[PDB]
């Protein structure tokens, strides 16, 4: 039979899943990233991999998601998430060191591509899986297929700057401007990310407090907390609005760890229309199906 | 045997085009745009049809293309470069006139359709059209199939927003915030234009010159153009590698009037690795290989 394995390469921890002709996940494993050596980096993936061929007696299908971007003329990623990553040829190296082909893509575009082969999108014109978490990543479907783009980068809306309405929302020359990974400056990377919305609370209130803890202030419906809130939800608005203005998706599905402010689908409804082009229509915007699935689903199905 | 009619339909004229089973345009004629009634604009319309049925002996497929867009749902179009047309069911008037299917398409669309067709493109995994002209307008191309949205808005770049290194290359709180079409404000459609273009010229320097004349004193090297030109091409790559960082297209064909800026295709690829992802690679860049004609050709290979 046909197995299929795929990775979800993170930050913080490695998950590994497997899946079987019918797609039921027969294996989830989760390890830390190994950081400051790649030598174990490389080598938690292959462990994975022989155990699991070992346990169910194949060899599968191999899929890696991964943050930021595999060159697509020297096989070296771009990945500030992943220190230990950084620069080498990770494609290669499994490729050999596992007698067979491994496909390699960005973690965003695994998201879309888990959330796009759900029954109700499959036949959707278009797709945009957005990623509002550690950053902001977006994956492009067109007629069921990934647009990877002309070097791996499509979809990279996190590294987009501001607009001007944006802008004009956080004060203009008073924005505060964060400085980006990608070495720009005012990408909304560090904007529309959790990490993004704790720098823009403490910028406004000069308190360093985590997003869990601002949404249940929120909650508790405390002025700051609230001010903010409006504040996020309109910016979300307008940076999405100017996307849209170029993308128009027929779905967009939204993952991360902002994805679970449940706000988010109440408020973008009513905030978008004054942004958008008078003759413009909603998308369809929807929450996650697969929870936090997506990136090793994704990469498990890159050999559908 | 198979005819395709296609027609172009702008600010100030009409259109109209003919091609054969090889594709060889056997009609051209242009008639000014009708703006005092839209009695006008459709008899304008029929006519050239009608004329052209009789010519050849046959009626064949019709295509038409225009700026703005065709309401999804109701068929009404939103154009305010033309007056006559706005508001109307422009293809369900021609569907019955006719007595036969009528397609309606983005002139931008069609542009990109008609540049993607090309045998040197046919196969490119993404094609972005961009115009540079009366507005700004993009068609989106992926394998080969238009990407039209879900409310036909896709590739309205012309209404996003300027970002933020545009606005600090033009001063931030000094910088001018042109009023738009739309309604909104600091839409790219009234910087990167030739109405843009000029603009900008008249907000630094206080005289009201035409884009041909800034460019004629540019290619005489006077001191006010050339600042002007400079500052237009650093602009224009901002802008672009913003959209790039998004889209990242494989080729990008440009279109419209300032297409034929030739400083475009020295600047372009000189500027925009500044602004791109460090691991981004340039698009393939090209001038239109039909000239004028695309919106004409992307109208008639409509029904291809
Ligand atoms: C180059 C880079 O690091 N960009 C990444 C992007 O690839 C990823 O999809 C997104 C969400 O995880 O976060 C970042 O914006
Ligand atoms: C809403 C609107 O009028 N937008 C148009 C766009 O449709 C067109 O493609 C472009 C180039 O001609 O100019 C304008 O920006
Ligand atoms: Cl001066
Ligand atoms: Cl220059
Ligand atoms: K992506
Ligand atoms: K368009
Ligand atoms: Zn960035
Ligand atoms: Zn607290
Ligand atoms: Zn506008
Ligand atoms: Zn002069």
């Amino acid at each position: 039979g046909t197995m299929y394995y795929g990775f979800d390469i993170g930050g913080t921890k490695i998950e590994f899943g497997a899946f079987d002709a019918d797609l039921v996940r027969v294996a989830r494993e989760r390890v830390a990233t190994p950081t400051e050596s790649y030598a174990a980096f490389l080598d938690a993936i292959v462990t994975l991999v022989n155990n699991a061929d070992a346990e169910f007696g194949v060899k599968g299908t191999v899929g890696i998601g991964i943050p930021g971007i595999a060159d697509v003329e020297t096989g070296k990623l771009l990945t500030s998430n992943i220190p230990a990553a950084m620069g080498h040829t990770l494609q290669r190296d499994l490729e050999e060191r596992l007698q067979r082909p491994v496909k390699i893509e960005n973690d965003a575009n695994c998201f879309a591509l888990s959330e796009a082969w759900d029954e109700d999108l499959r036949g959707e014109p278009s797709v945009l899986g957005l990623i509002l978490g550690t950053g902001v990543g977006g994956g492009l479907i067109f007629n069921g297929k990934v647009h990877s783009g002309r070097a791996n980068i499509a979809g990279e809306i996190g590294h987009t700057r501001l607009p001007y309405d944006a802008l004009k929302l956080l004060g203009m020359e008073n924005a505060p401007i964060f400085p980006c990974g990608c070495k720009n400056s005012g990408c909304i990377d560090n904007y529309l990310s959790g990490r993004g919305f704790e720098q823009l609370y403490d910028h406004y209130f000069s308190e360093k407090l985590s997003a869990p803890e601002i949404i249940a202030h929120y909650e508790q419906g405390e002025r700051r907390a609230v001010q903010h809130v409006e504040r996020f939800m309109e910016l979300l608005a307008i940076c999405l609005a100017n996307i849209f203005t170029c993308l128009d998706p027929h779905v967009v599905v939204l993952g991360g760890g902002l994805s679970n402010f449940e706000l988010i689908y109440q408020e973008l409804p009513k905030r978008l229309p004054a942004h958008l082009l008078h003759v413009a229509k909603l998308p369809k915007i929807i929450k996650a199906r697969h929870g936090d699935a997506g990136g090793v689903r994704g990469a498990a199905f890159l050999n559908l």
